């Protein structure tokens, strides 16, 4: 009831912390829980301008994309389908003369609208190559303030209990972009969160839908593409599907967009769905992580039930360890609980 006053349009919010709000990560994320955020799905935090998480990008021109992909984008009248064709190898100088040659550079525009609209009419051409995937981290190794490389969130328990990393989900992931390069609509693995911090370059938009809306979207996907909904029960998690904001519109899907500059993070909240694109040659950075809000989602989540080496994590240790009351009726498949998405994540309490 005190949730549902706050954010109530569910727009995406913006904030700025100062240094001392800055410095504890799972402390900011229920702050911002607090104010209602959760509800967009997504989040803008801009930074303390006194902060920087490396010294010089000057540095990077030999780092290795050891899998670039082409992306091939089929479709007409605002629905696509996105095809990947990895590339050889190349290095961030290969990638980098590529994206700002005439060939893949950004077209010139004056407003944002102008730019978008260049996006949605030329996606299907000259498919572009993303840098994506890339193994590893560009913070300095003593950045200790929103350090992707280690949130200390739960998230942690996974590798602390099994042993198990899982690329890009609780290890970091790079992003090499250039014009028009894209990211399907999806929610994250488990429905988890996850941060995404810009280093450099061209910004990079991104659209959502709020989680409390999440599943008028896929009821809307799967009229769109039954073939794909009837061979698998989650099959936007394959991110290969791309939907334009006037066909959102026209079936009344609300959703909300936001531009990402360059040392600007965002953060997505379980159950977002979200998607976008980049502006030009772009650096991003991301990983997942978890509150305790995000276990119940983890419980819940409609998974990829067709495709081998999707994302799967084992929900008993954290059951365990913060619903112990719950622990047994889970295992015996009667745990009902229904899910509130407007409810910010318990940390929350002392704000
Ligand atoms: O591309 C982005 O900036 C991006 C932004 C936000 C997200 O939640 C993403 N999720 C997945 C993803 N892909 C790239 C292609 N290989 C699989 C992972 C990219 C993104
Ligand atoms: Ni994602
Ligand atoms: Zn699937």
């Amino acid at each position: 009831s005190e949730s549902e006053t706050l954010n109530p349009s569910a727009r995406i919010m913006t904030f700025y912390p100062t240094m001392e709000e800055f410095r504890n990560f799972s402390r900011y994320i229920a702050y911002i829980e607090s104010q209602g955020a959760h509800r967009a799905g997504l989040a803008k935090v801009v930074p303390p301008k006194e902060w920087k998480p490396r010294a010089s990008y000057d540095d990077i021109d030999d780092l290795v994309i050891p899998a670039p992909i082409q992306q091939l984008v089929t479709g007409q009248s605002g629905l696509f389908t996105q095809y990947n064709i990895q590339k050889k190898a190349m290095t961030v100088r290969e990638f980098r003369k590529i994206a700002n040659s005439d060939k893949y550079c950004t077209p010139r525009y004056s407003e944002f609208e102008e730019l978008e609209r260049k996006y949605w009419k030329n996606l299907t051409f000259n498919p572009p190559i993303y840098g994506a995937d890339v193994n590893g981290t560009l913070y300095e190794k003593h950045v200790d303030e929103w350090n992707i490389g280690r949130l200390r969130t739960i998230l942690d328990l996974v590798e602390k209990e099994s042993g198990i990393t899982i690329e890009g989900v609780n290890t970091p992931y790079l992003y090499f972009g250039m014009w028009k390069t894209s990211f399907a609509w999806h929610t994250e693995d488990m429905d988890l969160y996850s941060i995404n911090y810009l280093h450099f370059g061209e910004p990079k938009s991104w659209y959502s839908v709020p989680p409390e809306h999440g599943k008028r979207l896929e009821r809307l996907a799967k009229g769109f593409f039954p073939g794909s909904a009837q061979s698998c029960e989650a099959f936007l998690r394959h991110k290969m599907t791309l939907i334009s904001p006037l066909m959102l519109k026209k079936y009344g899907i609300p959703f909300d967009k936001v531009t990402q500059e360059a040392g600007e993070f965002m953060i997505t909240f379980p159950y977002g769905y979200h998607a976008g694109f980049n502006h030009g040659f772009n650096c991003a950075e991301s990983t997942n992580f978890a509150t305790r809000r995000w276990i119940e989602y983890g419980k819940q989540a409609v998974l990829c039930s067709c495709r081998k080496d999707m994302v799967k994590i084992s929900m008993d240790v954290f059951v365990r360890k913060f619903q112990p009351e719950r622990y047994k009726l889970w295992k015996a498949g009667k745990d009902n609980t229904v899910i509130d998405h407007t409810l910010p994540t318990p940390e929350a309490a002392e704000f």
